[PDB]
């Protein structure tokens, strides 16, 4: 009984961690016999150890040990590697690990006030620096009365908190003038959290005479993105007089046309504002909000692009094919969206992009494993397969 | 000699007043017998004069006198007008004619803080409510020390202002972190001028460690809008470090192939930010915006499209066609962008959207003035015709 290897356990794609947080990472691989693991950089080249910073166990595991602010190196901290498992039969690389370690800082946030019309919903988000976005989310908003709001179901109340943190308000009025909002903000890898430093307070306008609805942009397009299984958000910020109605519609496959968005159970409007509650590929597209007005009316195009996780198989897994004979693989993957597909064998990167590969003549030369990868910039995935020769 | 309706004096399409300014707009034909000169609605009805709210002047002025704000009326200065020129062979109306005023009323402004890392540029963009963005513009910029700035040319040195309004400075530093900036917001009808009370400052922190490259927005598209012979701004709002390169392209038109900028005289790129000095027609396109640096990349995509002024000529601009014979009338135009190019005889909406239209065969009631229609989502522009039978 004898095999190559295979991936069970593969590190995350996407890692992140403080320097005081240190980091684990494990490929774990079975093959007949024991295959041997390495780590690699980006370009293939083998990890070197460098003390205190990045250290290979030798049991198959990688760590980064926690490092002094000074001690942060480039080269180790920010990277993409893998791990890569060999034996006598063939080799196979895991999927691309991000390796990112944020030195922990401390950071501030800051609440744009935004003008508006009695009656009309408003919104006010937490303004966070772009760098340390992806690190921290906004926890929950406070009054001035000393309450505090969270996220929820039930839209009800005029008061909720949306999953972009962003904090929405229907039906405002002169009511509301008093009270100020400051948000909460907890980053991800310390687990600390900050309130905000400027209070956001809602200042109305009484409209005198009627007025044209409005854009805050002016900008025709916009690109929205999102995981599925997740409550997803498309806003609309228009402020008008008198109190527009709005309706959200959506553009079928390539077409000029659109047909309008089912309003249900899961998929809510807030006022002017679609919610998903739990989103699947298919709500993938173009997007439309129509607000209009006793006046007139304006538009806005919305492009949506609901995530999947990526993952690969390889069929089939193993086989045998005498000399002279069409070899046949075929890769099978699952996720959303897909832009990169290819092969390589033993690593080497050979191949093209097609979902099937193939061998004219089966040659001693092509013993050994082939790997299939297909992934998108936010992610990677891969399966393996071995090939023995009749 | 007998001839059809024609415009001399057309009024202008768009037309903005203040309460306390007040306005008067005129229309002129010619032709003989001299054409019956009527201001109707959008709807074909005569204009009625409206006690010290619209006056029609008997030289065929049509005139709004100003008005208190309690006096105000929708129906009057809300609304939509044209211009009807008319004789005994026909009849014409000119480009639609929007009347707006706005009754004297506050605005109001707040700046944004702007995190950023230092060696990167910064931007300070003066926000401003939706509904007022069209009657309102930043003049100036006044910095805590009280001294001022302007949109000057000679793109250099460190702080410097768009024609778009917004506020750079680039090669930031904890230096430039205690100053405090105000912008200075002008109203155009008024010429009413107010100082923001909230004061911009920027928050800078110390790099620690190499970071991948992030936008302000995670939007991957925006659209702008820009007349031509005006300066229009490109801007990247890309943070990284190490301090990024930055570079700006040009998709090939319904290509996925792109192309590098050509940098002169006229486009200047400032930092992230991409300027059009004098932009004309062939400017319109979509842009990108690429990010790069030791760790990575990130780019977003931006449409524009420049505006041109709307003009159209008819050919030929008079004929005569024998019964059975053809008619033909060709509508040569001119700006950009087109939505619509439509047709109408004596006033009335018919036919189809063509910049061509031809009757198979002539009868005694298609005697008349037949004009042509353009349009787009800001202007319109209208060109007549004679017909004649013989
Ligand atoms: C709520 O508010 C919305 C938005 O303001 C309004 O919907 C808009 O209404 C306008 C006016 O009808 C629409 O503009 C129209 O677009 C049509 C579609 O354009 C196609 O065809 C042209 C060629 O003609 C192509 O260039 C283009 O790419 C498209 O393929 C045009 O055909 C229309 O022209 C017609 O209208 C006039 C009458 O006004 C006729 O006289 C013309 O001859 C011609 O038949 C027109 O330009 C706009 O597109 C609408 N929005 C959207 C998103 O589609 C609602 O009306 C408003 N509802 C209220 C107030 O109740
Ligand atoms: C269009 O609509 C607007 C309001 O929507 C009107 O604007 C108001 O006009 C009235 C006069 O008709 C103003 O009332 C007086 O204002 C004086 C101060 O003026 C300052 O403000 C203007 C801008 O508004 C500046 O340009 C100017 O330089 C000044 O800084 C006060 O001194 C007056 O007080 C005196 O008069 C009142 C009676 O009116 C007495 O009772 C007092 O005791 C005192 O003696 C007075 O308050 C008003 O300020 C204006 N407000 C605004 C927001 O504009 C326009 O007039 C209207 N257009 C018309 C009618 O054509
Ligand atoms: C500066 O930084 C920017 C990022 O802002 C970089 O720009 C992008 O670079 C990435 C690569 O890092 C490019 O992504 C590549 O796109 C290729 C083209 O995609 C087409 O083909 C796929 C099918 O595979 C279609 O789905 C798609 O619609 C396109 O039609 C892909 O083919 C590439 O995948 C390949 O790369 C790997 C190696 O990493 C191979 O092993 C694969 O087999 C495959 O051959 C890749 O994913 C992206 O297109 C770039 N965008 C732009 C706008 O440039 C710059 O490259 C960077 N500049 C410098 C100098 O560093
Ligand atoms: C990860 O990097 C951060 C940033 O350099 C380190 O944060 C700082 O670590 C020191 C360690 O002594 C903390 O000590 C503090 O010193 C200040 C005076 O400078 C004093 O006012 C405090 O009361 C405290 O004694 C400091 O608070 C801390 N700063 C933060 C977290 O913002 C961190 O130490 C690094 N991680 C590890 C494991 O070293």
């Amino acid at each position: 009984d004898q095999k190559g290897p295979v991936f069970l356990k593969e590190p995350t794609n996407r890692i992140d961690f403080s320097n005081s947080t240190g980091a684990e990472i494990e490929c774990k691989a079975s093959g007949n016999p024991m295959p041997e693991i390495i780590w690699i950089r980006s370009d293939g080249t083998a990890v070197g150890d460098v003390p205190g910073l990045r250290q290979i166990s030798s049991d198959g595991k990688l760590v980064f040990p926690p490092f002094r602010a000074e001690d942060y190196r480039q080269e180790v901290h920010a990277q993409v590697y893998a791990c890569l498992a060999r034996n006598q039969f063939g080799s196979i690389i895991s999927r691309d690990v991000h390796v990112r370690a944020v030195v922990n800082q401390f950071y501030g946030a800051d609440i744009l006030m935004e003008y508006v019309i009695r009656g009309n919903a408003a919104v006010l988000k937490c303004s966070i620096p772009s760098f340390v976005a992806d690190f921290v989310r906004v926890e929950s908003w406070i009054d001035e009365e000393g309450t505090e709001l969270r996220p929820s179901e039930n839209y009800d109340g005029k008061y909720l908190v949306l999953p972009s943190g962003e904090l929405h308000i229907r039906e405002v009025g002169p009511e509301d003038g008093y009270k100020s909002y400051q948000c909460r903000t907890k980053h991800r890898l310390t687990g600390e959290t900050r309130l905000s430093a400027t209070k956001g307070r809602l200042v109305i306008t009484e409209p005198v005479g009627s007025k044209a609805p409005t854009f805050a942009t002016a900008s025709k397009i916009s690109s929205l993105l999102g995981s599925s299984s997740s409550d997803i958000v498309l806003l609309c910020q228009a402020q008008a007089f008198p109190v527009p109605y709005t309706r959200w519609y959506k553009f079928i496959e390539g077409t000029t046309r659109k047909q309008a968005v089912v309003l249900n159970d899961r998929v809510k409007q807030v006022s002017g504002t679609l919610i998903i509650k739990d989103a699947v590929v298919e709500d993938s597209g173009k997007y439309l909000c129509v607000v209009n007005n006793s006046v007139g009316g304006e538009s806005v195009e919305t492009v949506l692009t609901v995530t999947a996780p990526l993952s690969a198989k390889i069929d089939p897994p193993t086989q045998t094919v005498d000399f002279g004979r069409p070899a046949v693989f075929t890769c099978q993957y699952t996720g959303n969206p897909i832009k990169t597909v290819s092969w390589m064998k033993d690593g080497k990167a050979i191949g093209h992009s097609e979902p099937v590969l193939r061998i004219e003549s089966v040659k001693k030369e092509d013993k050994g494993m082939y790997q299939c990868f297909v992934r998108n910039d936010q992610e990677s995935a891969e399966a393996s397969a071995e090939l023995k020769l009749g």
